[PDB]
């Protein structure tokens, strides 16, 4: 019985709630479909934006997706590193898989391209 | 074998020790009552506070709990969304149990109870 | 099946992406050696610092390290306690392992000598 931990990144390009959930939502489904990632599986989940973003907790985007109400979630401040990607939200899901660690699907979107 | 995450929050009135001690202690009592939790099951603990917090470290109050030594424990700061609720303190307790997802019980205190 | 996570914790002198890689090389470094850890055992990683470092993202230090490609990690922002030890770097590691919580083998170095 092992647990493996998913990590998916992306980025918006305003600080608003609409885009924030919407982005948020794509890079979950993306991360789901990509690992089959059942909502039962999932130990918890991690989610953390850089300083620049205080629109919404990117945590809502969870409520729009099928079977996840309870799953916990908390909503951490990214390190601020001088010169780092800005407007970033991370995710760093736990979940249950025998998949080994260098086969898991880890997700990154938009401007977050440039750190997979 | 399967590992679950534990969420948990509550609120203080005022930034000091004190208050900040004894409600993460009665926040972490209330988990672990209600989840009958034996601090060896315990993988290991996320305590988290919004920006406005800056008395003490809540991993402070698990010096007053039970065979609670070892249980690895760090803090972090919470993700600051304009609106959101302040002066926040969160739990996200990592633990080994066989209770299904849809059982776990995650404790909501004081004004955090508008969250649960 | 059990999950246990290994806390660690070091300091450096000033913010320089230098220093930051050198301690936090040290550090993980001491943590696999006493503990054993093998790469794929790890679930994930957690890295985080005190809100006075910006020099580089302490997971820079993991690329210099054998076989730790695969091992998910990310970076957060610890909690600004007024009196708190500054210049600080934590690890939250969570291994797969048998070896009991009170054996478990948590590295403190530097300044951070004054937690363990």
């Amino acid at each position: 019985m092992m647990i493996r931990g998913i990590r998916g990144a992306t980025t918006v390009e305003r600080d608003t709630e609409e885009e924030i959930l919407q982005k948020t939502k794509q890079l979950l489904e993306k991360i789901i479909e990509e690992n089959h990632t059942k909502p039962e599986d999932v130990v918890q989940m991690l989610l953390s934006a850089t300083p620049d973003l205080h629109a919404v907790f990117p945590a809502k985007a969870v409520r729009e997706l099928s079977g996840w109400q309870y799953v916990p979630v908390t909503c951490m401040q990214e390190m601020d590193v001088t010169g780092g990607l800005k407007k970033k939200i991370s995710v760093m899901m736990t979940v249950q898989t025998d998949v080994p660690q260098d086969q898991i699907r880890h997700v990154y979107l938009e401007k977050a391209v440039v750190l997979r």
